[PDB]
RNA sequence: AGGGUAUAGCUCAGGGGUAGAGCAUUUGACUAGAUCAAGAGGUCCCUGGUUCAAAUCCAGGUGCCCUCUCCA
């Protein structure tokens, strides 16, 4: 609608094509075709998902109380509006609230300030502007003063600057709470709020400090990967690449903290990420290590990490990965070298993780990529190198089934939770089409209209 | 068969030979700053290799990073 395409490097989507339109998807769906969806899905990548998720702590809170609490909470922030607030039927903990947006009659101001690409998208979200977002402000703006937010989608402002001849993108308008000194004065490391929001292009509601220990802002797939994995309570979990720890609490939440739920990661500061989101909401059950995944199985002679092979009940990969179903993502900057330079490390991960499996074990391989280097070429991979692993279908199925290209079957094909962006229409809802919405559309919108992701299942022998 | 990155206080260009921009800071002028001018600033991460010569190219080392909703 709005937006134009993704903006990607000539090689990166040239990379993407040589991707999308492979001989088994020519075959079964021809060139004329695979072209239009492979452009609809670039079309697609640059706009906010439809709906905000929002997944209840449910050790701390019922939906019940927390849908209540929200819906004060949406009357607070929308002065009164009314956007209804979902409940999804196969995702029983997990809340869907409808996105208003695009809106293309915002009148533009004169002052002006630019925000990092991230902090753009995390608007576009519903979330404010906050200080250490802003690289760029007019020189002449006060506390205060009504000003426009633009998105240096390229991240290529120089922070301070004046003027800014690069790409910007509108994306609304707020209330300002500092004035450009304020901000650019001296080096003051200050946190706070910045830009108050008050005409964003798309509204959705501000996920901050409300109901911390009730709420977690999760995508839709990635509240599903933790119901896919269907830990009980009392089970052995662990998550290799866990940080911040958002599927890590999901998975302690429904084994009702009753369990062991080994958390790691590689970076310091993301473990600790981890450990406070486990103390916010209440779970006891999250071990939580600074490690390296891939060094993660015992070798040597020595409760800490590494542990011993098949020692795990259950085992969660949600290796790191391009990142390129991410929604907005209007542009990205990345070399080719850099897209595709996660297949190694995704596939040394998974050989640990299935070291580290006990048999008739759960191995749930997930990422937020489209690319099928990282997705069903690694299932196809993983099954050929592992021959004790073996595909299992999911519950609950929600997303759209593999992708041709890997060599996979049919039958294997749908066994696999691929979600694409392209499935349906962009959806330009307005107050106007949420009074007159069937619920059985909403729901499809909310299981469609989603970021990219994808999610296989595994079991041992 | 993992990758990117390290340059001025901050944010980043550049590039085999005399160190660059924006902002911040300093000074002067004009009526504290939506004004004008002026200069202050860096062993270009460490080590080794190629080379007449490496801040630049190569290798190793180390730090930071590679969002899977909201202090960016
Ligand atoms: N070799 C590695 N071993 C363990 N963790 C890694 C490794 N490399 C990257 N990571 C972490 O993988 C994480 C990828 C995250 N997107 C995981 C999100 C997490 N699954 C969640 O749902 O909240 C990054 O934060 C990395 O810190």
């Amino acid at each position: 609608s709005i937006f134009p395409k993704i903006s990607l490097r000539p090689e990166v989507e040239n990379y993407l094509k040589e991707g999308f339109m492979n001989k088994e998807i020519v075959t079964a769906l021809g060139k004329q075709e695979a072209e239009r969806k492979f452009e609809t899905l670039l079309k697609h990548l640059s706009h906010p998902p439809s709906f905000t998720t929002v997944r209840v702590n449910t050790h701390l809170a019922s939906v019940q109380h927390v849908k209540n609490l929200l819906l004060d909470e949406l009357q607070k922030q929308f002065n009164g509006l009314s956007v209804p607030i979902l409940q999804h039927p196969d995702l029983q903990d997990v809340l869907l609230i409808p996105v208003i947006g695009p809106r293309k009659n915002i009148k533009k101001q004169q002052c002006e300030a630019i925000v990092g690409a991230q902090c753009g998208n995390a608007v576009l979200r519903g979330a404010h502007v906050y200080a250490p977002g802003i690289v760029s402000a007019s020189q002449f703006m006060k506390a205060g003063d009504v000003i426009s937010v633009y998105s240096d989608i390229k991240g290529k402002c120089k922070k301070g600057a004046k003027e800014f001849d690069g790409t910007k993108v509108f994306l609304g308008n707020g209330i300002s709470e500092l004035s450009r000194k304020e901000i650019f004065s001296g080096l003051p490391e200050l946190k706070g709020m910045g830009i108050r929001m008050t005409e964003p292009v798309y509204l959705s509601p501000s996920f901050d400090s409300v109901l911390p220990r009730y709420l977690f802002l999760q995508n839709l797939p990635s509240a599903l990967v933790s119901h896919v994995l269907n830990p009980q309570p009392g089970e052995k979990i662990l998550d290799l690449c866990a940080a911040p720890g958002g599927k890590t609490t999901h998975i302690a939440a429904l084994m009702h903290d009753q369990g062991e739920v080994i958390a790691l990661d590689k970076i310091f500061n993301k473990v600790e990420k981890i450990k406070q989101n486990a103390l916010l909401l209440g779970l006891n059950s999250i071990r939580a290590f600074c490690f390296d995944g891939t060094k993660a199985v015992k070798l040597d002679m020595v409760g800490e990490p590494p542990f011993l092979p098949e020692s795990f009940d259950r085992i969660l990969l949600d290796a790191p990965c391009s990142g390129m179903g991410q929604r907005p993502n209007m542009a990205c900057t990345w070399s080719v070298k850099e897209v595709a330079s996660y297949q190694p490390l995704q596939r040394k991960l998974f050989t640990a993780a299935v070291q580290l499996l006990k048999p008739e074990g759960v191995l749930v391989y997930s990422t937020c990529t489209i690319t099928l280097a990282e997705n069903e070429e690694q299932v196809a991979w993983a099954l050929t190198k592992f021959p004790c692993l073996q595909l299992q279908p999911q519950e609950p199925q929600i997303g759209g089934e593999g992708m041709r290209g890997a060599g996979l079957s049919c039958e294997q094909l749908k066994q696999l939770q691929r979600f694409d962006p392209s499935a349906v229409p962009l959806p330009d809802t307005d107050m106007d089409s949420l009074r007159e919405a069937r619920r059985e559309d909403m729901l499809r919108l909310a299981n469609k209209d989603s970021i990219g992701f994808f999610i296989a299942k595994f079991v041992k022998c």
